[PDB]
């Protein structure tokens, strides 16, 4: 026998829809209107020159100053599809091309061992593009989903979140009394979490990432990575980071944690800075999850930590490189020691040296120790 198991996935790491109908486009050949829902991530043709333009309209979330909180653009919903399935964050792309292979290959090794996709194993996708204060509706069909599990199956859930998931669900847990995670779940197994955010993303927000995919331009990606409040959610908390560390240097001035106001400003995005503080606060730093624990973190992997611009904003900084696992920071993984003191309920560490951030879902020792996890000694 054997426990039910929720997946979180982490930003960008499920599909998403999108249904049209437009008031106005960027260019003639954007589509004004569509009959139904397409797949807007991951679909590769959309993201081709001049067509990424009509992709950005679309999936760039508006930030209304008076609301404090971000809408889709006119005309545009944008859906989470197969909320308690697998199939949206097994593949990104449905095509099933190896380009989205997220979680397939751990759902396959999931159903080698006995479990049922949309059963026993289930996915809990989310608009990733939105912080969990933007997400209300997401958390309560995650609480509803497990309880669900647990009357089914008949006992405690283990949760897996990679990547930004693990934020997500430690933002889940901390609003959950203590009994009821007694109850529901058996444990909660991190992989890669960017606990007090991840430094690169202050590079995504300056200058824009393109992932070194030359055919999209970085200034370009930028107005997409932007929009999306996740991103600034993730930028660098002072309780893994020291508040004098400088994460990106200029010929005229640095970049502490201490100076998003003065980064957003400098870089000509002010609704940043207000989406920073919309989200700064809603994971509390120490408080544990109060459920047993296993965290799992790269190291060996160079991990973007710092930046130095010539030219400021819109240039490619040099980067320095620290430890982790490509994109979270060792720091910030390790924030997870400090609950081991501050909850009754286990917490194990582990690190996976070598592994890759992505590479860490489909890694043949990731899997064994989810194993071990699941199916006991
Ligand atoms: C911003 O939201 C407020 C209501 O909260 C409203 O005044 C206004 O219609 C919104 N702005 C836009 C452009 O939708
Ligand atoms: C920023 O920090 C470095 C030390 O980390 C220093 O050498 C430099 O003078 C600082 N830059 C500015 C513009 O104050
Ligand atoms: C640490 O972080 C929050 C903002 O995220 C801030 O309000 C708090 O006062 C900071 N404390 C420091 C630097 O002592
Ligand atoms: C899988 O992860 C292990 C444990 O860290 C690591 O040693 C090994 O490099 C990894 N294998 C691959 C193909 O990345």
């Amino acid at each position: 026998r054997h426990p039910p198991v929720v997946l979180v996935p982490g930003d960008l790491g499920n599909q998403l829809e999108a249904k049209l109908d437009k008031p106005t486009v960027v260019h003639y050949l954007c589509s004004k209107k569509t009959e139904s829902y397409f797949t807007i991530w991951l679909n590769l043709e959309l993201l081709l020159p001049v067509i990424i333009d009509c992709w950005i309209d679309n999936i760039r979330l508006v930030y209304n100053k008076t609301s404090r909180a971000t809408q889709f653009p006119d005309g545009v919903d944008v859906r989470v599809p197969g909320f308690g399935k697998t199939f949206s964050l097994e593949f990104l792309d449905p095509s099933k091309s190896s380009v989205g292979s997220y979680f397939h290959t751990m759902v396959e090794s999931l159903v080698g061992w006995g479990y049922t996709r949309g059963e026993d194993v289930r996915g809990a996708p989310y608009d990733w593009r939105r912080a969990p204060n933007e997400n209300g509706p997401y958390f309560l069909a995650l609480r509803e989903m497990i309880e669900e599990m647990y009357q089914l199956y008949g006992g405690p859930v283990v949760l897996v979140a990679h990547s930004m998931g693990n934020m997500y669900t430690l933002y889940f847990l901390q609003r959950q009394p203590q009994a009821w995670k007694d109850k529901y779940i058996r444990a909660f197994v991190s992989l890669g979490a960017p606990w007090g955010g991840v430094a690169k993303t202050l590079r995504v927000l300056a200058s824009g990432d393109n992932n070194r995919i030359p055919v999209i331009g970085p200034l370009k990606i930028r107005e997409q990575q932007r929009s999306a409040v996740s991103t600034s959610w993730l930028l660098p908390y002072n309780y893994t980071w020291s508040p004098e560390k400088v994460f990106v240097q200029t010929p005229t001035i640095n970049y502490t944690l201490r100076d998003y106001r003065k980064f957003f400003q400098d870089i000509g995005f002010e609704d940043g800075w207000l989406m920073r503080q919309d989200t700064e606060g809603l994971v509390e730093a120490t408080m544990p999850p109060g459920v047993q624990l296993h965290c799992l973190y790269g190291t060996g992997v160079p991990t973007p930590d710092s930046f130095y611009y010539e030219s400021f904003p819109d240039r490619d900084p040099k980067i320095c490189f620290g430890d982790g696992d490509g994109t979270v920071n060792l720091k910030s993984a390790l924030q997870c020691q400090a609950w081991q003191s501050r909850q009754e309920h286990q917490v194990l560490l582990q690190e996976l040296p070598g592994s890759e951030h992505i590479e860490m879902l489909a890694n043949a020792t990731t899997l064994a120790y989810l194993k071990r996890v699941l199916l006991g000694p």
